[PDB]
């Protein structure tokens, strides 16, 4: 289609990954260090784990920062945590209905 | 863990210009099979929006609404910055 459609398409298709929402989540949570995100539920290694937190910095989702001999990573805007509430509630609504 | 594959296929639906396109015409008005800017195989990827939950045609639920708008204003914020 349009060019500027291509981009919303591809915004999503950055969320559609089960580490990446895992990520999210986490971040939304509490700010996670690298060594925090490294020894969580995600299972990624460190490479996989700087791959896939690379491009969610590049798409604005994640911002990081350094503490001292560390980089604390934390969701960009409050804005990131409402997408997420709102797309679990719709993600609740739809399953409720699939099932019953 | 079969959860967290649900909520990637939530928004791997959504990843589709063609999709997104239908969701915008659905949420301002309630458009007919002949009304539906896409430019469309049709039938195909209107299907898969009936099954995911988000199309009943029109809109299912104005909790998707708010998530389009919310889409929207996310995706504004970042190409303000990216760019």
């Amino acid at each position: 289609s349009e060019p500027l459609y291509k981009l919303k398409a591809e915004f999503f298709k950055t969320l559609a990954h089960p580490a990446r929402i895992r990520i999210l989540e986490l971040l939304v949570e509490r700010d996670r260090s690298v060594g925090e995100l490294l020894s969580s539920d995600v299972g990624l290694e460190s490479s996989n784990l700087s791959q896939q937190l690379g491009v969610l910095r590049r798409a604005g989702v994640v911002a990081a920062r350094r503490d001292g001999n560390a980089m604390i990573y934390s969701i960009a805007a409050p804005d990131i945590a409402e997408l997420l509430a709102v797309a679990r509630k719709v993600l609740a609504r739809v399953l409720s209905d699939r099932v019953a």
